[PDB]
């Protein structure tokens, strides 16, 4: 009612411990601080849309999504996908310098958690491909659920 | 406090429109009625554990999970995975006849929704492999978010 606006922040961050699908797409729901992360082999417009399809299934449809000016986010294809869903998109002030410190902070907490969990299982370098999915799901659980 | 107990019901259901990964793993959180669905190529113990890793990331860790006596759920491997997480597992009364009508109902609502969404996009038979992920995420959004 007087509750926070439903605005998300989304960004891509590279994590070589998760190669070959080392591009992690991370969305922070600013109203709840919930985080959703998915893994991708390449940063393309389609990877961003696949990420947000997953995020909408888990968090519901937001009123707006804030991103940086990465081309996977400002292409015609991504713009039409967001219009199809009725979601407003902003890159904020053109040289906002900040504006998405929340997702930036999530990126760092996420990578730290993947490293500590991986090293706890004995993987000091790249995580074996077959173990990556449960390890990413474990890091996401750890940052969301208390 | 006096709130519902955190108990999930999980089951596998076959959906050929989603081949080759036509086995859908579905978990209903009975306290909230939220549903989580994932797709798999084969029904094995590991598919069930991958499903619940995803469900825990999205819903939190439950106190118990109720399933039928399917072998992917009662194997030594699945039993040890659930013990590693500290989750109690029950198959309910041995010949409960029911006991998981909630997940049974979710299975049917899910398959109906996949069919209506698929036919809305012009896929009357199997959904093209590259479109399945967003279509499953759309069906999950539709059954959870209002
Ligand atoms: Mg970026
Ligand atoms: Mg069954």
């Amino acid at each position: 009612g007087l509750g926070p606006l439903q605005i998300w922040q989304t960004d891509f961050t590279l994590e070589p411990r998760m190669a070959p699908r080392s591009w992690l797409a991370v969305t922070v729901d600013t109203a709840s601080s919930a985080i959703v992360v998915t893994q991708h082999g390449r940063v393309t417009s389609v990877a961003a849309q696949h990420h947000w399809a997953t995020a909408i299934a888990v968090l519901g449809r937001p009123k707006a999504i804030k991103t940086d000016n990465g081309s996977c986010f400002t292409s015609k294809s991504t713009r039409e996908w967001l219009a199809r869903w009725g979601i407003a998109h902003t890159t904020g002030i053109p040289g906002n310098s900040q504006g998405q410190a929340m997702v930036e902070r999530a990126n760092r907490l996420l990578k730290d958690k993947i490293r500590v969990l991986a090293e706890g299982d004995g993987f000091m370098k790249r995580i074996p491909t077959s173990k990556q999915g449960e390890l990413l799901a474990k890091a996401m659980y750890a940052l969301n659920h208390f």
